[PDB]
């Protein structure tokens, strides 16, 4: 009961910050995928094309976005989930790790000139599974957020 | 009212909630623009392949998927625009608009090039810089939004009025 307003401001700030860190992680993972495909385009070009020499710079740019993604994901993990958010957090964890590993595999395939393995990987499915996990998380987070900011949440939900 | 601790007036909740919904619809827009870029690049690389490579057969399906995701991006962006800005957000919203139209148009031109396999025109477009600019505008909008949101919820009069 005591200090309810202050606890509501801190928890609502946390839920927004957690969503923001997941947003950053998703966008950087998509950017990784983009940079990988740009590197693959250079590898498929003939040498005479000015843009073909950039294959390594482009693959390094994918490694950079992927590390940035993982940094934001770490930041997300640094904010303790609220009780009703635990399961959807753990679902993100599972799907994130799968997609992260997929992307690291794609980097390795291009680094070794294995363009066939690169195109064969079912990357889209892994992305879509993480996207679905993000959507479930967002639904849960928004239900909690609406209850907190409208004084319709019992104390147990705020880890009070 | 008391409506709630954070929003003494339920009108404050309307305003603050708008702000969040606007962010949400811009986040969606950006997501789907990036998905469009992915689908385009995955199409374009397959247009560089030999016909005999079985991986080339998806090039059209992927370009169709770009068209789908770009349409969805534009739907979200219209939703964003449908929500009246607060006056403190007008400037950053106009900045988003500038960068969004630049990148959107770029993506539509890429779809048009790939439609007949014009990989040269696709490559020559300086797409990355337009994407990067949109991403920076998005970041800036998000910073501004969050700061304003905190101002509203901690100000607590009732009080904030949408721009006309
Ligand atoms: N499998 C990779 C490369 C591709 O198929 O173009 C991806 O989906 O990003």
């Amino acid at each position: 009961s005591l200090h309810h307003s202050q606890k509501s401001f801190v928890v609502s700030n946390q839920l927004r910050e957690q969503q923001g860190e997941l947003t950053s992680t998703w966008d950087l993972m998509l950017q990784t995928r983009i940079n990988l495909s740009r590197s693959a385009v250079r590898m498929m070009m003939d040498s005479s094309n000015q843009q073909s020499n950039a294959k390594v710079e482009l693959l390094d740019s994918a490694r950079k976005t992927l590390a940035q993604a993982a940094t934001h994901y770490k930041k997300f993990k640094s904010m303790a989930p609220l009780p009703e958010m635990v399961a959807t957090s753990r679902n993100i964890d599972e799907k994130y790790k799968n997609y992260y590993t997929a992307l690291t595999e794609l980097i390795d395939y291009l680094d070794y000139g294995n363009t066939g393995a690169y195109f064969a990987q079912p990357t889209q499915g892994m992305q879509n599974a993480m996207g679905e996990a993000f959507a479930q998380y967002a639904l849960s987070s928004e239900k909690l957020y609406r209850d907190i900011v409208t004084d319709n949440a019992d104390d147990y939900r705020f880890a009070q």
